[PDB]
């Protein structure tokens, strides 16, 4: 994928596809922001392209900002265009800000001369800093080369103070001649007015890719503010339209859906592919018109994964494609463990290759949100059958977590629903799976991932937690079929296994077009060594959110320190539910006892 | 298969399996030197486990016998055991010897004393001194085989002072015992259990030298002073003269004695070729140990692999030299890191020049125009070519080798492209799937399956190269490179990358991906390319219509290799190109 | 360009701007064409040009003479201050000119020095013209009021380090074409066609356009395999193991060749401009022996 | 230049691609009348147009495809049957188009004319034996049809030129049916736009189309004025037109009927005739 916005800009223009981005702004609350990383995450199954994040001046906010991008760019897998202004901003807060947004893995700067403060009417510029936006969009060029794609500000409406077209689109061209890729415009409701605009800023041979800034409708009030202090035209047939039905705001934004989506359409029509949306850190406003635009990820057409697993953009992550299949489900797991590599693996994982593996305090790789919440979600299991009850209730989409998930249930698991529940209900607690798939198109709804016209293969996996009890029985039959291969171990440390060497076995891997083979999904013994440590911990840290003692607690400790967990590798790919039959009949021992404190 | 010979023996002593050698002499002529690569390159399809290469006394003998081991390791791909004696020899020419060894490859040494041409120029007395001077001097690099004797040495007949002196040439540190040649079975089972007896563990091979003529037979035998049964004689008796016969007879002979050392354990049969294969290969035929299609020799990857001196981790190549095996490892030979497990994008390969490394026409000019003749027009090389796909010639330019069964698949389809003037260099047919096992595409590990995209490689007349690159452009699954003699390169490549075109997978392992297509190993090959067709031409007369029309040829054409990306369907591009046909395949050129 | 007479050219009226310094090889290397091209290039076009080891022209006097020269370089830095020395007139001649520095380089001296100070070996180049009177002492050539004009070309080694970055920024302006290519083959380019671009052309009164000067992809290779040939009897020059011999043919076996036509001519310099900040690394670096 | 690579292209960039399907009027002024018709829809800028053939007519034919590719500047495709047509009918009407400068070909019982040609799948062959690659071809129990249809795409057509439809959920069905049964060239539906509600019926019951009740019903109310009815068959047609270009079928071939306003108003509704903002584009001056 791209990582110069102008590039994308450019092949979302070649292509015609669906091509849209996200602005967020900063929050003042800790929690805001929270609920903002929160929303960033849903918001990335849309699939944007990239995302925004706005600067402000104020000490605080500057810093937040940097921190904010790296967590977009490292752990949600967003790649973010960071602003910065010159208000408030000495060259060393500006060559400082530079150095953050580097060091998260950014590629993207979006070069503005910036509103001024709270405090201040008048713009005044920081001594030692700019004067114009153009000084930084040079200035990042001298510093940096061309790591960062630098974007500048545009106005078909006419500046705020600036009403004079002309010297305006001279002075664009001015921002863009000192090494601009692509120009992001304010909001606004007059189409006709920015499709003109457009030509005019043709025909002073400014060439780049423009972005309209789109801002849908989410109530009447914030609607009609922000529009009128920015002073935009607003259609009095939108006007008329969304009169009726003022007070209801549930009217307004599904009325808003469709004017706002209809300018879009003409927009799109008009050649221009890309939409940047001011979300206000709000996901419905925008969601509604990008349904409207049937935009958003279907069956019809599902979203497009690089690799098996959400893919980092951290810093050194760009060329990180292959991993383990044990992070599967905890990606940001994977990433904050690995975060002091000084190589990613690339191509293949490699016999020689020891891997580090971090630690799970002081990484926070544990559980999410309160003990009083995760009590509500989970509950007060008893016996091992209340377990087994909210696994199976996971699966059927009716809860949303679990330990051993950072997110609610994958349609990958949707083919092989019932075979893993019939698993959970026996006892066989599954933590992991994934079918094997023998050649998917590389565009699967399911199944697909990587470049377009492909193949894809993988091995059917499944892992679980099983009592100790039960344990041998399982082991017998494993080795009782051949294409079986192993990992089992105790939280105690043993490891059993019937592997053929310690080197990594692929179970996911892609043949495409002019390219060599990509194997983005091996196993391997260190990596799940590394792994049965987090999810004991994990199942250690749900029963730690029960009071000490507790039927709940007691028992969780009792099967953590007790039980198994078992991997298995089917690798016959061409016949995958082998791995469900073998298991079909065992049941653990003992599913309904409370383990008493008297 | 594991480098030290110890090992192969012990693995071959644990699974049962045919485990073969076969040990060779230098000859003196240089012709004869040639002959023998020839005859070894041959035998290598019985597939041995290792080779052997004796040692004589004088200086020459010493310097080819170098040269040969670099050969057998390098370009033949035969694990070799390089003899080493003590027979006029200095320490310096010792430190030498091993020293050439060492940088052929070379993994196993026989430590000998040696026969003269017994102190000489202050060397070492006994191969035990030798034994330990190997393993103070290369530690253990290389592993040690020594000999023994069985029915006593000729001049030493204490067999108790002979087991001693046995466990001192083996307490050295030899991981192997190779014996003289025996015909007295009873004697060598019994001397195997007083070997043991003595505390010698190490590995026994036995010297099996099987029978050509009765003259080579018996004159050898009295020589080393064998015990010849009398059931032996008298079978041989009556048909003495004939020599079919006798062959025929002493194939049975010899194989029931290799059956009788088989049935005891012993596992590996170490056969004195005389560098002739006719002699041992009947008698591998008779322990049926020679291959078969039910049997077939099992490939470690689609292509040869080499055991040069930084190659043996060697295990991606470009296609292009799929049928110049020997080519490739004399362009990558000065390469200090080979390409392991994926050729990689930064990758930057400097390949060989093409003269500076003997990457020419095989033969005399006299014999290569007796077996390709005159061509006067394209349709005659187009005729050549049918013949090379229809086994009825067995060489052509582009080729160390004749015609693949691979394809025998896409024959017909070759055939055709040929006959209307699109002759066609080198090529592969799509596999979605063949099990690791197939007879045919099976390479690699047991029980995984492997895969090809179809892959097709062609001269064509640059009048007709615009419709062939149009039709290509046409299919998105196709990707091609195309390139003139001139320079020029055109491409509808979407990198510079590798794409790979043969993969496997195997239980328990990473994906293999053994040959891949790229951009600037394709520009070495089109060099080598163009260069053959030139030789060709110089084969011919200065002026000659031969010389002018292939000169010409390969001047003005283009070289147009293909990838079909699509292996569910791999006849694809076969069909993409049906039609075309080069304007005036039967113009002979007048000479202006 | 310097005319010949020779026995078909009268009409010669067309050729690459690549032997715009090299004239009398160009007519050595074209010596046995049917017909010379006139009026246009086209399309069609497909030149044979001659061998360059069946000999034509190459490196002119003796070694001796030519070491006195060019003297005894042992890094690329030395390289690039005999280019700036050529420049400045300093020196006379170089292997890739028949002639000393000319007069429409006098425009843009500074600029080339600068890319050659940086490593970046130019070889040939021409300033953008946008109509300049066909008298013009400079940029003048055939008939009486006339207009002139030319797009901006430049043709420079560069290290096989460095010319990725080089490759990123030409394709980042849209105005410019490139041609790339290395002694070993590989040839990469922006091009939407193989056909002749028009880089020097010029509207006379009465007259048809004439259009004298063209880039073109097979002339390109053409001379390409002449500028390494050149680089390479430099090399020659000097002793076998030679410091300066062994940098010479290192650094024709492993650089670049880059051609770059700005088809902008209403902004020239832009060119001299998009590479800024490029720099050769290791300049001062002696391969040991 | 040959109509299966304008289709390729057109498939490819996505753009406006269309034709003009025309047929030879009786009179002479009809045919005046056409010329300048032609002319004016020029301007629209269509990639190609038709010319029908009727059995005759087949001398008028030829003389309009020469007026056409000569004069007016049109990429010309002439139509050609197997209709009352000796084999030296056919080679008189092919030699008159191919030196015109033509590049692209299309009683009670049809009783095949004596040593003429059964089915077009023998004319496409024909074609293709006499004059090599000069023209490019196209052609026009569903299982059986299909069979026939790959036989004469087979035989060396470019392309698939469709009858009329309204029924678009059906016509897209059929297109993955053609490519079910390995039939990879080019499509190129009929669009016959609406001119008055008679014509329109008429036509369509002649031909059997099924016509949506949501058309029946839109159309129904304002049934005389023609004037209501072209600005609602304006959208209906081109709403039908938006699906099929959805689909990746990029060409669209309208059935004028000599007629202008028709197609013009829904080219219009998919603005796709040229503007100011979008002019038509002039290779040289
Ligand atoms: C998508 C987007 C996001 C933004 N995000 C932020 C944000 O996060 N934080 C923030 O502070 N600001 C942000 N802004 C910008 C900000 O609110 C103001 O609009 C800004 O002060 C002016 O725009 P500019 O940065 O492009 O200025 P510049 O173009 O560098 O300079 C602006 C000044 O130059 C003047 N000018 C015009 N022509 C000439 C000329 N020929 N010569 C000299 N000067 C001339 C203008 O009239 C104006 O007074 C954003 C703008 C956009 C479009
Ligand atoms: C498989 C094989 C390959 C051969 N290849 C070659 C070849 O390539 N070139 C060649 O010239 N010859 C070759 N020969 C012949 C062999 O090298 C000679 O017969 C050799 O001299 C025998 O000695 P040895 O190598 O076994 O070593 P040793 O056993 O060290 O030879 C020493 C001899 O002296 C006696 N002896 C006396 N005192 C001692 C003592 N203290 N310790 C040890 N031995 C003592 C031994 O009984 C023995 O006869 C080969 C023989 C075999 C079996
Ligand atoms: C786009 C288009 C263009 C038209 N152009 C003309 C025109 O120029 N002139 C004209 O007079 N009319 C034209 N018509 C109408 C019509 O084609 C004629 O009236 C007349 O009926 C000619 O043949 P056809 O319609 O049966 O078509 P065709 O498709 O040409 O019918 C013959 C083909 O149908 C198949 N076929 C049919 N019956 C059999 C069978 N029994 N066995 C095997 N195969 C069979 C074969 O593949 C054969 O090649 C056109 C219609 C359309 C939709």
């Amino acid at each position: 994928n791209a990582m110069h916005i102008r590039d994308m800009l450019a092949e979302a223009e070649r292509t015609g596809e669906p091509s849209f981005s996200f602005q967020y702004f900063p929050p003042k609350t800790a929690q805001g922001v929270q609920n903002l990383y929160d929303r960033m995450e849903r918001m990335y199954n849309y699939g944007p392209k990239f995302i925004d994040i706005t600067w402000g001046a104020g000490g605080r906010v500057a810093e937040l900002t940097c921190e904010m991008v790296v967590q977009a760019q490292a752990y949600l897998g967003l790649e973010t265009c960071m602003h910065l202004t010159c208000t408030d901003m000495g060259v060393e807060r500006i060559n400082d800000a530079l150095r953050k947004a580097y060091k998260a893995g950014c590629t993207n700067i979006l070069a503005l001369r910036g509103d001024p403060p709270r405090d201040k009417e008048k713009w005044e510029a920081a001594k030692d800093g700019f004067r114009y936006a153009k000084d930084l969009v040079a200035h990042i060029r001298k510093e940096y080369g061309d790591h960062f794609d630098i974007g500048v500000a545009g106005y078909p409406e006419g500046c705020d103070d600036n009403k004079d077209e002309d010297l305006l689109l001279d002075h664009l061209k001015e921002k863009v001649d000192m090494g601009a890729g692509f120009i992001v415009t304010q909001m606004f409701y007059d189409v006709d007015n920015f499709l003109r605009w457009v030509k005019k800023v043709r025909e002073r041979g400014i060439s780049v890719p423009i972005v309209p800034g789109i801002m849908p409708i989410a109530t009447y009030a914030s609607f009609l503010r922000r529009a009128n202090h920015m002073k935009c035209k607003i259609p009095e047939e939108w006007m008329a339209k969304l009169e009726p039905v003022k007070n209801d705001d549930v009217a307004v934004r599904e009325i808003g859906k469709t004017l706002v989506a209809d300018m879009c359409r003409k927009i799109l029509d008009a050649g221009i592919r890309h939409l940047h949306f001011y979300t206000m850190n709000l996901a419905q406003a925008t969601r509604m018109v990008l349904e409207e635009l049937n935009w958003l990820p279907s069956p019809d057409r599902p979203l497009k994964h690089a690799l098996p697993w959400k893919q980092s953009l951290g810093f050194g992550r760009r060329g990180e494609d292959v991993r383990p299949i044990f992070w599967r489900n905890r990606n940001k797991s994977y990433v904050a463990r690995t975060q002091d590599w000084d190589e990613f693996p690339n191509g293949r994982w490699g016999d020689s290759r020891s891997p580090a593996f971090g630690e799970l305090d002081a990484y926070g790789v544990g559980l999410t949100g309160s003990n009083e919440q995760n009590r509500e979600r989970w509950g007060e299991p008893k016996c091992i059958r209340d377990i087994a009850n909210l696994f199976i209730r996971y699966m059927r989409k009716e809860i949303d977590y679990l330990p051993w998930s950072e997110a609610p249930v994958a349609d990958e698991a949707d083919l092989i629903k019932d075979e893993l529940i019939d698993l959970n209900r026996r006892g066989l607690i599954t933590v992991n799976s994934q079918p094997a798939v023998n050649g998917a198109k590389s565009n699967h709804p399911v199944h697909g991932w990587g470049p377009s016209n492909g193949y894809v293969y993988q091995k059917a996996y499944l892992e679980f937690f099983v009592s100790p009890e039960l344990y041998p029985e399982i082991k017998r039959r494993i080795e009782s079929h051949p294409d079986l291969t192993y990992h089992a171990v105790t939280k105690s440390g043993n490891l059993e296994t019937n592997a053929q060497s310690d080197g990594p076995n692929a179970v996911t891997w892609g043949v495409f077009p002019g390219k060599e083979i990509f194997q983005p999904t091996i196993v391997e013994r260190i990596s799940f060594l590394a792994w049965k440590d987090e999810a004991y911990h994990l199942g250690m840290e749900w029963a730690r959110c029960y009071d000490a003692g507790s039927p709940s607690r007691v028992l969780l400790e009792e099967m953590m320190n007790t039980w198994w967990l078992v991997n298995i590798v089917n690798n016959d790919f061409h016949q995958g539910n082998t791995l469900f039959e073998i298991l079909k009949g065992l049941e653990v021992t003992d599913l309904d006892k409370v383990p008493e404190t008297q």
